[PDB]
């Protein structure tokens, strides 16, 4: 033997802080990029939603005049629900849209039929028949489903990014100590200058970070679910195509009532009687989430390739293998190491469930 007992104990602290150091570095930078981009995304969306509110109001004062001004609260209350949802997620978007178009129809029926008089009992009959008569055509039905799908998927995209960044921060083991020093510093113990075999170093580091094994496979499902949601956000659930021309979609529902106002009244009378910045940010995050899919499994390979360890290949047999200067005679482990959190997993598993519901156009309770 070429080392003492306390030389080995000194090399046990040096080997520990090298791996713990490199890991904490990679984790904090990834968690940093993910968290900062979550905030940027949430910012670009609130900006787009405030732009839509201002443009909606300006268009409506200009096109509808005092009919709009008198009832502006109906439209301003709608923007508040959409704002609150993105902030809280508590609002039921389909109920809100149903109520809005119901209120819009009652106000508009009364306005047109100034000539006639309607009490509380009459107007209740008018609302009961609304979905049977289709006053705004198929807009309320189609628009409400678009709002729900795009708002749910947009909010979940930002939330899942926040909780990924958060859960990575909480990841920040006795058997490792023995295998780590024996790999890094004990070649020299037998009077050797040869660097450790790469596959040896990889197996050792996989055993050290065996605690991130459950977590790594779930990070992969997370990246796969985050990629499907980004695909829907750029595609079929595109929120810019919903929010930006929202004033045009609502004016077109209004004109649908005006153009058939005569027809509507007759049917009632029988019943009762007398490139966008958010698209750029999604495309960007999407790529970074794709490049981070195998972040956890690449950690042993990242550690071994560094100037710090500078591990050598097996191919020539000129490396430290745990016994001598020879070829490391073990294959890399997959799915029992030859060289040898539950909350974070659940917080990540729940995010995946929420991303799945968002990509399926289903409800998210988060």
């Amino acid at each position: 033997t070429c080392c003492t007992y306390n030389m080995e104990t000194r090399m046990a602290m040096q080997s520990r802080q090298q791996l713990e150091g490199h890991t904490k570095d990679q984790i904090s930078r990834m968690s940093g990029i993910l968290g900062s981009k979550a905030t940027k995304f949430k910012d670009i969306f609130t900006a787009l939603l405030k732009e839509s509110r201002t443009q909606f109001n300006s268009m409506f004062i200009r096109t509808y005049g005092v009919i709009y001004e008198r009832n502006s609260y109906v439209f301003s209350d709608l923007f508040k629900e959409l704002e609150t949802y993105f902030a809280n997620g508590r609002v039921d978007l389909l109920e809100v849209m149903d109520k809005f178009f119901n209120t819009l129809y009652q106000k508009m029926f009364t306005v047109l039929n100034t000539q006639y008089t309607f009490d509380e009992n009459y107007m209740r009959c008018v609302s009961e028949h609304m979905k049977e008569l289709k006053p705004f055509g198929d807009v309320p039905d189609k628009l409400s489903v678009q709002i729900k799908r795009s708002f749910v998927a947009t909010r979940t995209y930002g939330q899942a990014l926040t909780t990924a960044s958060e859960v990575a921060k909480k990841v920040l083991n006795a058997d490792c100590t023995g295998a780590l020093t024996k790999m890094q510093h004990c070649g020299a113990c037998k009077g050797y200058t040869e660097k450790p075999c790469t596959n040896y170093c990889v197996n050792v580091i996989k055993g050290c970070l065996h605690y991130q094994h459950e977590f790594d496979s779930e990070w992969e499902n997370f990246a796969m679910a985050m990629d499907k949601v980004a695909e829907r956000l750029l595609g079929s659930f595109n929120i810019v195509m919903v929010v930006e021309p929202l004033n045009i979609k609502i004016s077109e529902a209004i004109m649908n009532f005006q153009d058939s106002g005569q027809d509507i009244t007759n049917r009632v009378f029988q019943g009762c009687g007398r490139e966008p910045i958010l698209d750029r940010i999604v495309r960007d995050i999407r790529q970074r989430v794709k490049d981070y899919k195998k972040f956890w499994s690449n950690l042993p390979h990242s550690v071994c390739s560094n100037e710090d360890i500078a591990s050598s290949s097996d191919v020539d047999g000129m490396c430290w293998n745990g016994h001598t200067i020879d070829r490391y005679m073990h294959s890399i482990t997959t799915e029992s190491n030859p060289e040898f959190m539950a909350s974070q997993l659940s917080h990540l598993k729940n995010a995946i469930v929420h991303l799945r519901n968002a990509y399926n156009g289903q409800d998210v309770e988060w």
